[PDB]
């Protein structure tokens, strides 16, 4: 059958959906993935044909409203969650006329979209094909979807609705231990780490007696759907050198270049998180995209520095579980960061709990087994 | 598990292994694919981490005669097959030191190689781990493997062996109806077509009023394409030529009616009325999986019997060297486009391929192989 996957405007949205999308291709289905135009090479780099939902990048939709006026990001956590739904929704609303034309020409039997890929359910409603939603992280969307529903009032009105409908199939990669009790019934699916790949360098797979700490931006792209920075690194690397930690830095090339000067004691560049993660004793990141779930699947302790209101509660869940330390706004001092790495490095309780969670992820159903669910869904509709 | 896949020196060897390698990745395994350095981009373009077996192009591993002149490919079918096995084995033996250093560092639990990826079983023997072999087409390697054994005899003796052992698991993507009568039992697996990807353009999924013919090849790859393209363009056919960028601009300039460029076969093939594959490289299995009739113009005695096999089945016409006159090419294209039996047989083979076990199911076989090796 013919399946249209819809990611969104940042690389982790592609990476999160790629295991199921390539598993579907591996089962003999015709599969295409739609994403913003600038995600095109990200899509084709996971081995899939790419379609552009829109030629505008996410920065356009984040910073500008449907009326073409600049919009400020609010700080209140309820407001910011709604704002997140709103900007993903105006991207979808903007993409809908082109995606309708494409879908009428390509004739999908089924549409699979990411959590906030709102063009996916809109297309489903217009065209009468089933919609499956796959989550793309462990982030609660209960405060996000209402922001989307409000912003889509014009599109939903035409369809006789006040809110987007429930998915025909909901697939959730969130480990049950981190899954809120109010989440909708889902077909569980194992998160499988993917990214853009490279020629392997011995250090990505060759350990020494050091202690391997990876500070990472999650994707090499300059703009993910969440803030990242990186000022903290200089002071942190000094702390680490006394620990003869082997410090590895994966960052966008411009940031990567500045860091080579600021912390010369480190190995700075870009490397895929899925390749290097398993080899690490600690991951330090901003708790965006698929980074946290990738770290948990590898059994690695993490320092989570969430930047963005919707990213905070999921990061605290992992710390509360015992597999991470999470430094939320106002907690992330120079000293706090150093002390946290010290403790993650030196107390094996974190590694134990990270491994407990890895084992839980590895018991979840494989993407290949969820392809069966997609086939059953379309057979029942069609 | 950690699984090392070993393709070889041409994109087709990478594409053939990619469904299983990505299926293994999708099952949570750490997967790496090794191939010639110049294939690194192909490996990364299917979504896998790449490692280089060698930086030398495969044609540089054919040795020279007594007096230093490069060795002629002999014409006899048996002789060619044996020569091919020796050539691939020489490549394998040359890459064994680099790959052994890698494998000792990475520690694969299982090694999967394509048919003539002989470094794969050698590595497996050195590291004491299982070896699976996957076919990367429908070519019988019965005449090929003895040449490899002869070439590898010194490496085999270091391991206390006189010949390569059977694979610990043999995986065949050949449709049953096309396998030899004598064929070894294999874990059967569906061929799933895989290519380098690009942004989807409307023409790739939109037909017009014309019959659509795709030609791949695969320098008289040039004389042929131009010659053929001229012909097909005269019958008001929509001609799509899949050529390298190295000749794209020259071909366009000659035959401006043909669409010459960026063509992922997995995307476009199902959309065609006819595929024409010249020289070799491409799997006739992708056309079959798409259910499209094919004109096969093999060059290399190793490619003749399998192309003959698809023709005997009735899904293709195979023009062997000397048979591909302009008239024969033209009559064959007309037949493939118009006759019932060709369309029906190609659809029959597509149905057969579609009933074969999925790559994701073969990953399970790899896991069992690894498990039984060290748990008793």
């Amino acid at each position: 059958m013919r399946i249209l996957f819809v990611a969104a405007g940042s690389p982790a949205t592609v990476f999160a959906l790629a295991p199921l999308a390539t598993a579907a291709r591996n089962a003999g289905h015709q599969v295409v993935m739609a994403a913003n135009q600038d995600m095109g090479p990200v899509v084709t780099g996971v081995g899939l044909p790419a379609v552009a939902t829109t030629d505008l990048p996410i920065r356009h939709f984040i910073t500008t409203d449907r009326e073409g006026r600049p919009e400020a990001i609010p700080s209140d956590p309820v407001a910011q969650a709604r704002f997140t739904g709103r900007w993903f929704a105006r991207m979808a609303a903007s993409s809908l006329p082109r995606m309708l034309d494409f879908s009428r020409a390509w004739r999908p039997d089924l549409i699979v979209g990411g959590t906030m890929s709102y063009v996916a359910p809109l297309l489903a409603l217009h065209l009468g094909v089933p919609h499956a939603r796959q989550t793309w992280d462990a982030v609660d969307a209960d405060g996000i979807h209402p922001g989307a529903d409000a912003e889509l009032r014009p599109e939903l009105s035409e369809l006789g609705l006040e809110r987007l409908p429930a998915p025909d199939l909901f697939i959730d990669i969130c480990p049950p231990s981190l899954r809120p009790a109010n989440a909708a019934p889902a077909r569980m699916m194992r998160h499988v780490a993917t990214s853009r790949q490279c020629p392997l360098e011995p250090w990505m797979y060759t350990r020494d007696t050091r202690q391997r700490v990876l500070v990472t931006s999650g994707s090499r792209v300059a703009k993910e759907s969440y803030d990242r920075n990186f000022d903290f690194l200089r002071g942190l690397a000094k702390d680490l050198v006394r620990w003869d930690v082997e410090l590895i830095v994966a960052a966008p090339d411009t940031v990567a270049e500045a860091l080579r000067a600021e912390v010369p004691q480190a190995r700075v560049g870009w490397t895929p998180l899925d390749v290097v993660a398993p080899t690490c004793d600690l991951l330090v990141h901003h708790a965006g995209g698929v980074s946290t779930l990738t770290g948990l699947s590898a059994g690695v302790p993490q320092l989570l520095i969430p930047k963005g209101s919707v990213l905070e509660a999921p990061a605290r869940r992992v710390a509360d579980y015992g597999a991470a330390i999470a430094l939320l706004p106002g907690e992330d001092s120079t000293e706090a960061i150093a002390d946290s790495c010290q403790e993650l490095q030196a107390k094996d309780t974190y590694a134990r709990r990270a491994q407990d969670l890895s084992r839980e992820i590895s018991g979840m159903p494989l993407p290949a087994t969820v392809v069966t669910a997609l086939e059953q869904l379309a057979h029942h509709h069609h």
